[PDB]
């Protein structure tokens, strides 16, 4: 009797997580926006104060989109007129309130048009970049310093990153990073100068006469990527005419040898900066240990204290070389690195000493680290109960290695297996985030003695709300597969019954280290197909996949649309032999990764699908960034892996897409996986005489998110899928 | 009878209609094209003989694509490596052999990348466009003369047309006239230095990494066109070393006020150029007289034997101003004008006179004046039974111009009822081209006494293998909409029953001086829609329609998306009375102009309409071209027509299209209707809401002509119509 979740549950969001986004501001204390007043907490105690009051900002005259307070409090920055550029990038205007003073500065503003802003971790200096040159500010009401002149649209970048830096190495817009002191400056620089262009039609609001051609520098695969320099300039010696001295850190000659990357910047101390770089051959890293020199005015970073990590078995890093933390010294520093197991660990690293030891084993990973003081470490692992998609939050006392507690398995076991967690400054308190598999709870802590302060936000309205409808439930299991554990889920119908035979949908990403198995509540696409349709969407994680050690990961290295798509065919034979699933009507669908691989599927001629859905698929290696695809592919020349590059894409199984019926959607504006791609799918379908059913979506991206695109994709493919399974 | 027309006999000709395309060389002998041997024919008796055997070349090395033979039949000029351009552009090596000898020529070759040639009209001088600029040859292994030395890829075009003067002006890339004699050459030269440029990714190759912009000048109304000016050289008198004298015709001074386009260019004696300019609000037009001054050298332009042409109701000629054929002597020409009750017909001109005399008048049109000789004017016309998509050959004795015979209309009359014709030099001979209704029937005729000599080609073959299939018929008829007449034709399917309910198609296209109802015969989809999926395919040709006159053409002057929109709703209307259609499967479908109207349909929110298919339509006119949409519409501008150029687009309707069930498809290299045309009806449909179907065809243009393409749409199509029919 109760109504169903549906299509237009999911895309008018009437269902909502509420959410406890804080920033933790010092050892105790948090901002906290409510009904918009910005808050301050006292953690040990709970009290509230108003920080900047809900009403200021009325008569400022522009929304203001996001804000960000000075660490030593004295002003605030206001964010306003936002523009979007890529995944992370974004252009933006500035004011500055002055907070012991009810007033904007008027003068020696930031300019309209900025790039990024950011304040130094103490005090209020300001550093932004405009014009892709970087300016500093040492007070906010006075004159900037200009620290570089180079800059230049899209060829020479100082502190911001380009388009591989943002997407796939730092996955930020920045590259500026502060001394703790607030003293030093450093930054990378990027040049683009002869990277190649993508270029496509952006066609914009109807009166618009001409399209317009964007042009973005994109190093594809093997070609001619982007150079960087690395920098660091004393902030403290500035002067209101004579130019500003940078001091420019080299890449050690390992590197200097070939093609390379900057790939993670983190400061150890007042003195002390550590650089990882990359090989272009993602093969093989080097961490640069680099300290100041009162004498020179400059930074050395000797050789016999340089840190390497070579992989045998794959690529370096999970997507990316880990990043270390370091002792409050400067010392020594913990990262996660892969043990001779293949399994992703913390080690500890002392600096003028050259292996690392294990502080933690066995068959399973750790996936980040959280926190640390003398006393404790604190990491997040799948540790508990041997399931590879769960999350908790564990302690190791660095007096011995074995004594670990996990501070969060046991909090509320049945509701919460997938915590995140946020420290305050020295790890005084932390909030955890548990996001399923009940509704998300969030919680603040003691750390002294590990003990649950309050409840911030336990979604109960939510939970009131969703229990007068037919909500559908997961199941997280594993199968085996040639001797081996590889997981899968599934959402199935309310009042599901096993004597049934319901139709089945494979919702796929797989890429490298990814994970679609796991513990989370999501009110999603699917939620819908399995609670209107009752449809059952499944999911599985196969060789290549994550956070299972590197024999299953590294599987398909040097080998993509392989092992991770007979992997995906497969899970499907196998649930199609559950007695409760209907194998005429087994169907895949995915996006990005996800398209290409059930692209690869529909064109194995497995047989076993009758209809699939291709969203922005990749098409083939070489026309996909050169960062992400090297690291899995190598090169593309005979002298590498041209072959593969050459037997992996989805045109050359055009035949078989006879087979099946075909779904293909792209948005015309994807800057990152283009438009060419399927434009190359459907020239190969026509060529060999294919039906097939396709979708642009003009001036989308590679979300294709905004709100009205967003509802009518999702209604485009829940028609196609509906029709599939002969649903009414 | 049996078997049915299939829709891959459609597809792969399995039914192939035999042509008889013919080349007089001279007032009584003509060249044919027989396997690949060159045969010469002799008119009056009909032996023949074989001119160039198809073994000559078997070591030339490379295929050849076409040939010219040089009019005094000493020379003749290989066509190869063939690259298309737009319509009527495109380049190609050349090769020239001597006949008399059996040599080829390998001294002074045209070169590679040619643009365009042209023999003299009497003798073998050589004209060429190489790299935008003019080359003469005398002999044709001699030296070239250059002409020109201004040429600009994409800027200066010298002797070959720009984009919107290739499209929609001259209807070819030529910009080239020789004189009858051969001395002069007098040719064009168009600027495009500030015509804006439309560009559109073109994908090419799988082994393209990066997606090519194409970019073409294409001024788009209401923008930058380009300029013109008019030269003629003397080709006698050019030498090696000094270079050679072009001598410019200035446009008459009523053009040179504001913008203005060349029309015309037609030679009239050896001493005298006829050339015809149009205004860009193009409702006035000037033809202009120009005389060789054997002295002075120079061209002079009387402003005295100046005639002008202006339209009130709308604009000039049908799709451009009328051609004048001249009289042997020069000094007096016939062209076609609309008369004063609104009917184009024959005028006769003499130079410096004022006014013309019509030699013909009616109701009905004069469709093309196709002879001129000293006793008698040869032209085609609708005038038979009042037919307007009739067409015959008439002859007027010039001496009584009541004195009017029908050549073609007695001939086959139940099998004929569309001619064309061709006639040799001085006219001494006609080849007869019958269309339709029946099979096509080629005939050869002898002027003199209009005697018929032989039959050409009767297509026999076609028709007994017709006879073993049930093909559908055609009805052409009217109906009385005010106190007028709309023509309609019908394509029924076999052993139509008037007491059965068919589902109908309404095949569109509807733009201005178009024909949709006729008596010619089509081997087509509708022919396949009929006979195998028992469609019944309409059309219907309303306001704004041609060849009956000016009232119902400029009807929708300066008001496109209206009348020629609202009578098609209407037409369907009323073939639902007729009881033999079922009014729950009415269908509706186009190209271009149709695409247009299609969509402007679907989305008037009249009910009428279950579904339709809209291929490369034009969304907004101010998307579209200049010199077309700028005839129609006026200028974009709020002191002329902006209002209506702003209720005519296809987006604003988008609302309604939740109506009904739509297929929109474009090619993404059309640079004549752009793809940006559907991008923006894509979004509107998604700004609001409404579901629909979609299909990109990548690397096509507006005809969407490659093989495998055409095979893939008209199958998608197919698809579509039978599932909106609930056909198996
Ligand atoms: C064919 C399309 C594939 C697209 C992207 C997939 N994402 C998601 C996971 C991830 C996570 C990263 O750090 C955690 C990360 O740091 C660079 C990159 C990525 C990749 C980047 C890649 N751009
Ligand atoms: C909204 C798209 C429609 C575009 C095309 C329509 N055609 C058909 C009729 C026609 C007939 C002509 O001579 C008879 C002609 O001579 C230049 C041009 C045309 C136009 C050219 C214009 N390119
Ligand atoms: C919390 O309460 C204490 C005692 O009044 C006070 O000192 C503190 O400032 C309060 N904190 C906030 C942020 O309101
Ligand atoms: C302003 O803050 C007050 C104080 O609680 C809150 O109740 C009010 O609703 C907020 N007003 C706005 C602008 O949202
Ligand atoms: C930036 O923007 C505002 C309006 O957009 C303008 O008035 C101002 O002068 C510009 N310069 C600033 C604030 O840096
Ligand atoms: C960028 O590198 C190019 C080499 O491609 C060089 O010409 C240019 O000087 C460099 N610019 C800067 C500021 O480093
Ligand atoms: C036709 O016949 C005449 C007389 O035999 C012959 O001279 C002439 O060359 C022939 N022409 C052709 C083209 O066969
Ligand atoms: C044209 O190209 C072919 C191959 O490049 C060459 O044989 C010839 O010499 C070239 N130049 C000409 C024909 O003018
Ligand atoms: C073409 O037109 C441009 C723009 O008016 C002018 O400056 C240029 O000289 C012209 N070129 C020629 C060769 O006519
Ligand atoms: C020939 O004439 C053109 C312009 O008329 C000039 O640009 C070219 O250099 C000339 N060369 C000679 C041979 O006089």
């Amino acid at each position: 009797s109760r109504k169903t979740y549906t299509l237009t549950d999911y895309l008018k969001n009437t269902y909502r997580l509420k959410l406890y986004s804080l920033r933790w501001i010092s050892d105790h204390e948090y901002l906290y926006k409510q009904e918009n007043n910005i808050l301050v907490f006292n953690a040990e105690y709970g009290n509230s104060s108003v920080f900047l009051e809900n009403s200021t900002f009325d008569e400022f005259g522009h929304s203001i989109n996001d804000y960000s307070i000075s660490p030593d409090g004295q002003f605030i920055l206001l964010e306003y007129n936002y523009v979007k550029q890529w995944r992370h990038s974004y252009t933006a205007s500035y004011d500055i309130y002055d907070l012991n003073k009810r007033q904007l500065i008027t003068e020696e503003r930031i300019p309209n048009n900025t790039q990024w802003v950011t304040w130094s971790p103490v005090g209020h200096k300001l550093a932004y970049v405009w014009n892709n040159d970087i300016y500093v500010k040492i007070e906010p009401n006075l004159p900037s310093y200009r620290i570089t002149w180079t800059g230049k649209e899209d060829i020479i970048y100082n502190g911001i990153t380009d388009w591989v830096y943002e997407e796939e190495v730092f996955s930020a817009y920045s590259a500026l990073w502060w001394s703790p002191n607030g003293t030093f400056l450093a930054y990378a620089q990027f040049n683009d100068t002869e990277v190649p262009l993508i270029e496509y039609s952006f066609y914009s609001d109807e009166s618009l006469q001409y399209p317009k051609t964007v042009r973005v520098p994109y190093p594809k695969a093997g070609a001619v990527n982007p150079t960087v320099k690395f920098f660091v300039v004393n902030t403290d010696s500035l002067s209101s005419v004579t130019n500003a001295t940078s001091i420019q850190i080299t890449a050690p000659a390992s590197m200097l040898i070939g093609d390379h990357y900057l790939c993670d910047v983190t400061w150890a101390t007042q003195e002390r900066i550590s650089l990882q770089w990359l090989r272009r051959i993602q093969n093989y890293s080097v961490m640069d240990i680099c300290d100041y020199d009162e004498s020179s005015g400059r930074w050395n970073c000797l050789v016999a204290r340089q840190h390497i990590e070579m992989s045998t078995t794959g690529w370096v890093g999970r997507f990316r070389p880990s990043e270390p933390h370091f002792t409050l010294d400067g010392n020594s520093f913990y990262k996660i690195i892969s043990n001779e197991e293949g399994y992703r660990h913390i080690c500890y690293f002392q600096i003028d000493k050259k292996d690392c030891t294990f502080i933690t084993k066995g068959t399973w990973e750790v996936i980040g680290i959280e926190a640390l003081t003398s006393d404790y470490l604190y990491y997040i692992s799948n540790e508990y109960k041997g399931m590879p998609g769960g999350r908790n939050l564990y302690k190791i006392q660095l007096s011995d290695y074995t004594k670990v507690t996990c501070l969060s398995c046991e909090l509320n076991p049945e509701r919460c297996q997938y915590y995140s967690v946020s420290f305050s400054k020295e790890a005084k308190y932390y909030q955890l985030r548990c996001s399923g598999p009940g509704l998300p709870l969030y919680t603040l802590h003691s750390s002294v003695n590990d003990k649950g302060l309050r409840v911030l936000e336990d979604n109960s309205a939510l939970d009131k709300m969703l229990q007068n409808v037919q909500m559908p439930s997961k199941k997280l299991d594993f199968i085996i597969l040639n001797e081996t554990k590889f997981w899968y889920q599934m959402i199935l119908p309310p009042h599901f019954d096993k004597s049934k035979k319901y139709p089945l949908l494979l919702d796929v990403y797989a890429g490298p280290c990814s994970q679609k198995a796991d513990t989370v509540f999501r009110l999603n696409w699917a939620t819908y197909l399995a609670s209107t349709e009752n449809i059952i969407v499944a999911s599985f994680d196969g060789r290549g996949s994550g956070y299972q050690g590197d024999k299953i990961m590294h599987a398909i290295n040097r080998r993509l649309g392989t092992f991770e798509v007979e992997d995906q065919i497969e899970a499907a034979r196998q649930f199609s032999k559950m007695g409760f699933v209907d194998n005429k009507r087994i169907a895949i669908w995915g996006w990005s990764y996800g398209g290409y691989v059930t692209s690869m599927v529909l064109g194995s001629g497995s047989g076993v699908f009758k209809c699939g859905i291709a969203v922005a698929p990749v098409s083939r290696w070489e026309y996909y960034d050169s960062v992400y695809t090297e690291r899995y592919m190598g090169l593309p020349t005979p002298e590498d892996n041209l072959d593969h590059y050459r037997n992996s894409t989805v045109m050359s199984r055009a035949e078989n897409f006879k087979q099946v019926e075909y779904l293909l959607i792209h948005g015309t504006a994807d800057d990152n996986v283009h438009f060419q791609q399927s434009a190359q799918i459907s020239k190969a379908l026509v060529d060999v005489g294919v039906d097939f059913q396709a979708m642009w979506y003009t001036d989308e991206d590679h979300g294709i998110a905004s709100s009205t695109a967003h509802q009518h994709i999702y209604t485009h493919m829940s028609h196609f899928i509906k029709q599939c399974f002969s649903l009414p």
